[PDB]
C-alpha cells in the first residue's frame, strides 16, 4: 500500500491489437458519406478521404515505402497536408512533420538524422528543397491513377506512428499513440457530432488531439488557413459563425478572445497550466473546460484536469492506465511529500530519442515498481514535482 504512486483509472480494453490506419479504415468504412474535413468551402468525405489517400500510400508502396519506414511531412495547412499525413499512416509507415515555416537545411538535418526513406511536399514547395539530399515525392504524383492496385504491407503495434522533432527525433508507435487516443477520449468524449477546429501544425502534438482524436470517433474538422491562426478576434468569430463544437488551444489564444463562444462543448486548454483569471472566465456551466498536461515523450498528454470556477487549477489526475511518480537523484522512489523529479510511466511512454541510445537510457528507465508490463518503463520529466496529501500532483518547476 502506497499513497506515493497515482495512476489513471483502469481500462485495459484501451490497449487494443491495433494500429493508426486501423482506426481510421474502420471509421472511414462506418462512415463514408460523412463529411471529415473542411477547408473554408471544400469538403471531403470519410470515404473519399480513405480512398485518396489508399491510392497515395499504393504509390508509396510502388515507390518502396514499408512499414517501418519513415515519410518526411511538409505541406500548407489545409486537406493536403492530413490526406498525405493519412496516406503515409495508410502504407504502413512513420511520418516526420515539418511546420510550414521550417528552413530546407532543417528538414534536411532531421531526414538525415531519423534515416528517412523520403518526404512529401507540393510542387509548389518542392523548388524550395534543392539542398535536400532524400528523395522528395509531390503529393500530386502520388495522386495519379493506379492501372492495377497494390497490397499494402501492414505494420506492427511496435512499430513507429510518427517522430517529433542538436534535434532530438522522439519515436512514438502505433501501440503508443492508439492507447493514448482512447484513453484520453474515454474522459474528453469527443463525439461523431462535433465539428473540430484544426488549427495547430502538424509539427505539434495538440495536431493529435484535434485531427485523431475526431478520426477516431467520426468527428468533422474545419482546417484553418493560416491567415485566421494569428488574429485572435477573427477566428472568435469564425468558431461562433462556423458553429464549431471543439476547440483545442493553449490558454493564451483562448485569453485573447473578445467575446465568449457559446456552442463549443469542449474547451481542452493544452500548452500550460491555466490561470485562474481565465477559467473564472470561461469555466462557465455551457463549457467543459480541461487542462490537458504532458510530456511529448509520453504521447501528447498524461493527465487531464477538468477545470471549475473556484477550484485551483492543478495538473490533473493521470489519463487512464497512466502513472506518475517521484523519484530523487538516486532514481528512487520518495514517499509523499518530499518532492522530487516527476516520472511516467505506462503503455504510452515513447520508445525514446531517436539514434541517441545515450540520452534515451539516461531519461527512460526501468520502473522497479511496475504491477504490469505496460508499466516496466519509467520517463522521466525533468520536472520537480510533490504529491499532496490528497493524491494531486503539483509541478514546482525545473530541475
Ligand atoms: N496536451 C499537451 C500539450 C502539448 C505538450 N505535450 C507539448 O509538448 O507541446
Ligand atoms: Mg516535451
Amino acid at each position: 500500500n502506497t499513497k506515493n504512486v497515482i495512476r489513471g483509472k483502469y481500462h485495459p480494453e484501451f490497449l487494443q491489437n491495433e494500429v493508426l490506419a486501423d482506426i481510421f479504415a474502420h471509421t472511414a468504412q462506418t462512415l463514408p458519406d460523412k463529411t471529415a474535413l473542411i477547408e473554408a468551402d471544400k469538403t471531403l468525405s470519410y470515404g473519399e478521404l480513405y480512398q485518396q489517400a489508399l491510392i497515395m500510400a499504393q504509390h508509396l508502396a510502388l515507390k518502396g515505402v514499408k512499414p517501418g519506414h519513415i515519410v518526411g511531412l511538409w505541406l500548407p495547412r489545409g486537406i493536403e497536408l492530413l490526406k498525405a499525413q493519412l496516406a503515409i499512416c495508410l502504407s504502413g509507415a512513420a511520418w516526420l512533420p515539418f511546420d510550414m515555416d521550417t528552413p530546407a537545411d532543417r528538414i534536411a538535418v532531421c531526414l538525415e538524422d531519423a534515416e528517412a526513406v523520403g518526404m512529401i511536399t507540393t510542387d509548389e514547395w518542392y523548388e524550395h528543397l534543392a539542398e535536400v539530399p532524400q528523395t522528395k515525392w509531390t503529393n500530386t504524383e502520388l495522386q495519379k491513377p493506379l492501372s492495377e492496385s497494390v497490397s499494402l504491407a501492414k505494420t506492427t503495434p511496435d512499430q513507429p506512428a510518427y517522430i517529433i522533432y542538436k534535434p532530438k527525433g522522439i519515436v512514438i508507435t502505433q501501440k503508443n499513440i492508439c492507447h493514448f487516443l482512447r484513453s484520453e477520449n474515454s474522459i474528453l468524449g469527443i463525439q461523431e457530432q462535433d465539428k473540430v477546429y484544426q488549427g495547430f501544425s502538424v509539427a505539434f502534438d495538440m495536431s493529435f488531439e484535434e485531427i485523431w482524436l475526431s478520426y477516431l470517433v467520426g468527428a468533422t474538422l474545419w482546417i484553418a488557413p493560416k491567415s485566421l491562426v494569428s488574429d485572435p478576434e477573427r477566428l472568435c468569430q469564425t468558431l461562433k459563425q462556423e458553429q464549431i463544437t471543439v476547440l483545442h488551444a493553449v490558454p493564451t489564444l483562448l485569453a485573447l478572445f473578445p467575446e465568449d463562444v457559446p456552442n463549443l462543448r469542449i474547451i481542452n486548454l493544452g500548452g500550460e497550466m491555466c490561470p485562474d483569471s481565465l477559467v473564472d472566465r470561461w469555466a462557465l456551466p455551457h463549457h467543459q473546460m480541461f487542462n490537458t498536461y504532458g510530456p511529448t515523450e509520453t504521447t501528447v498528454s498524461a493527465s487531464l484536469e477538468l477545470l471549475e470556477r473556484g477550484k485551483p487549477v492543478t495538473i490533473g489526475k493521470p489519463l487512464p492506465n497512466y502513472g506518475m511518480l517521484v523519484i530523487n537523484s538516486e532514481r528512487e522512489l520518495l514517499e509523499q511529500g518530499e518532492t522530487g523529479e516527476l516520472c511516467i510511466f505506462g503503455p504510452s511512454v515513447a520508445q525514446g530519442y531517436l539514434g541517441r541510445p545515450d540520452l534515451t537510457a539516461d531519461k527512460f528507465i526501468e520502473n522497479p515498481w511496475a504491477m504490469s508490463v505496460e508499466e516496466e518503463l519509467l520517463y522521466r520529466t525533468g520536472d520537480l514535482a510533490k504529491i499532496d496529501e490528497f493524491g494531486q500532483v503539483h509541478c514546482l518547476g525545473r530541475a
